């Protein structure tokens, strides 16, 4: 539907693949371009990822207000670089209660506080796909100007050192350049 | 996916429709039976679908209390079932996580009230807003005939809660197991 998005790796698309880092677990086959389509769905395509936009799961009102105060819009003119990061979390994560996951997410890991410092440099989108039976749980999307490449790379090193990332069992970085 | 379930109202299925009460908003056309399929035909009036998902509000202490009393599905005695599709308003979904949790339990005592009716009533929760469905949730309950009066009481207590001020559409589909 309107909230469903598909990412198709192949020879066509609006984004050129700069590199793919297989951070953790099985990776994705290297391709020339990524085609992004609004909806569900590839002759010379190597892989296909899909997720949906959904409601807030963890952020509290005060956190949303801070985010909504500075987060930039998508498709900025200077935002020619983008990074697609599919992520999967362990079964131990999904069996835990809501309060247990909230505490790890922000209290122990400060996911929102840490990321909020890298705005408005980085725009972001979050898509869910575990409920669709996909091989990943989330598709995360970030786009920024080349100036913030080092800053974004620093954020990744920090996030991957948090308690939350002890439950990440698969992760891939797909670096993209807008055409 | 095997977490997906479809409910097909028509002339075939494992459950006979006893009654359909259109509580709030547009209802569902009355049919003869409901067929349940684990996954995603002619002579079918409507199809509803949803998926099982992770916990969204319950805290550990509440999960422990539920797991200590909640019964399993498919009890021999539980020949009655009720399918209640629900849709919540757009104002509900725009709220933050803490705002919705506070309405759900602090103000409405959803879990505390519901616990008073276990182990008599077995339950299942399916999500479908994210699939673009006309409802947000498909809730399933099954129980022996002795608990039908208690279940109607539960419904009235729930619909008087703060949480239900955000329900925009609700239908009751009473079923008997064939
Ligand atoms: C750069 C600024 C960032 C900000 C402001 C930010 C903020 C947030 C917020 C508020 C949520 C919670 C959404 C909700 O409540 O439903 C979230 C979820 C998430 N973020 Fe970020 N984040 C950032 C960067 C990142 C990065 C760099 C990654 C991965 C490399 C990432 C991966 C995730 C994942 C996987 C989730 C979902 C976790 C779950 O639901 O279990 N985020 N982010
Ligand atoms: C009979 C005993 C009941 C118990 C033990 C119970 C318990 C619960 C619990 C713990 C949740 C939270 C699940 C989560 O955190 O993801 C929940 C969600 C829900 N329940 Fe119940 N409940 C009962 C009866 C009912 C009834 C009678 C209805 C409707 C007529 C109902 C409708 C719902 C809905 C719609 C949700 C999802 C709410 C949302 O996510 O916004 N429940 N229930
Ligand atoms: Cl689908």
């Amino acid at each position: 539907p309107n909230n469903r998005y598909s990412f198709i790796g192949g020879r066509t698309g609006q984004w050129q693949v700069v590199k793919i880092r297989n951070v953790l677990g099985p990776g994705l086959q290297l391709v020339e371009k990524v085609n992004i389509l609004n909806g569900a769905v590839p002759l010379d395509s190597a892989w296909r990822l899909q997720g949906f936009a959904s409601n807030i799961r963890y952020a509290i009102r005060t956190e949303l207000e801070a985010l909504q105060a500075v987060q930039p819009m998508l498709n900025r003119a200077e935002a020619i670089l983008a990074v697609l990061i599919p992520i999967k979390k362990s079964a131990q994560w999904w069996e835990m209660a809501q309060d247990e996951r909230r505490d790890i997410f922000e209290r122990e890991s400060h996911h929102t506080a840490v990321g909020l410092e890298y705005l408005p440099g980085v725009a972001r989108r979050l898509l869910h796909c575990r409920d669709l039976g996909e091989e990943f749980d989330f598709l995360t999307w970030f786009e920024f100007a080349p100036e913030h490449s080092s800053a974004f790379n620093e954020l990744l090193l920090r996030m991957r050192a948090s308690k939350e990332w002890e439950y990440v069992e698969r992760e891939v970085e797909v670096w993209l350049k807008r055409l």
